[PDB]
């Protein structure tokens, strides 16, 4: 995987399972083209979004449907979603892990970029 | 302030000063309309973005220009920006503090909502 | 204040009110001596712990009783407490804000140090 | 592994490698008994600290030498270390992952507790 998404639940201390994730690529006309999507697994991970052939340089947006996740647990969330926007591969393909730690009124996101 | 933004630098343990912040409100046609903008002060806070009359119900997006902040410090950060999207004032007028804590490859954002 | 502690609740998006906080300073014999204590106010802040005369160089430990906080809300949290340990005033007198952001299975802590 | 530690670097966007980690168990006389230790691998993970035979109920402290890690990178850290203190297995053995996300003036820690 050149791009992996991992989501954690800070209220329950568990992976965040069945979280919808959409990935977009910035088109030339500055709009967001859908690129890939899925739902986090039981380990809160989403693999196989793209291939390194397809994952070329550009600006990508990862949208995490945090609101539906909290709605499903019966907990009021603040955010509509969590967005992560970044420029990829600007020094060559590496592997990207986008981690997100979710609370109802707070989230953090971290990129782990390795060889 | 019905809406205040506060940004901290986790590398230096300081307010993040002169960070540009753009606020948008989602219109009837589902486009983002520019709502307010400003920059954080020496305390890392941005006050006076709006008024309670102007700050009606809606979906708002606060876009914090973290990239320019890190670049001006010689750092090439992961994220293009930190975006915070939320429904405001749905159950009546509230006061919102949007906090952001910045690291070059990570950020967190927290909402404090008071009545 | 040379030393202020501020605690937020990430589940409710509010200050964390009435949170007990104990401060210790490491003595010559490497034991922790009680230094100051208090509880967070309605704003989630604890002021007036010490004075600049009393707040000499040393290693300090701020222990935030997060467990009692969550328990009183019916939540069984992961952590016994959040402990923050740091050398203070090594290059001269500074003002320290120790922020903590609390979730039942996660917390973050940030220092803001100003001169 | 009934207990695993994972450390990430929020400045470099990478696992935090060669971070010293000590695990303690609270003795009957309220002092901390060393229990296990190691250094994070190239993936920022530390496995094989204990066995489920040995990892009985009790209060455990995980001390992460964040200060040496930042010193090794030539970056001034605020904290002496990061401590995580928690009661284990209080409803039966599960698997514990203690994750820590490190910045020079800020850290977060999260417990991922699974079956
Ligand atoms: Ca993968
Ligand atoms: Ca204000
Ligand atoms: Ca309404
Ligand atoms: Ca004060
Ligand atoms: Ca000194
Ligand atoms: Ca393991």
């Amino acid at each position: 995987c050149p791009l992996m998404v991992k989501v954690l639940d800070a209220v329950r201390g568990s992976p965040a399972i069945n979280v919808a994730v959409h990935v977009f690529r910035k088109a030339a006309d500055d709009t967001w083209e859908p690129f890939a999507s899925g739902k986090t697994s039981e380990s809160g991970e989403l693999h196989g979004l793209t291939t390194e052939e397809e994952f070329v340089e550009g600006i990508y947006k990862v949208e995490i449907d945090t609101k539906s996740y909290w709605k499903a647990l019966g907990i009021s969330p603040f955010h509509e979603h969590a967005e992560v926007v970044f420029t990829a591969n600007d020094s060559g393909p590496r592997r990207y892990t986008i981690a997100a730690l979710l609370s109802p009124y707070s989230y953090s996101t971290t990129a782990v970029v390795t060889n």
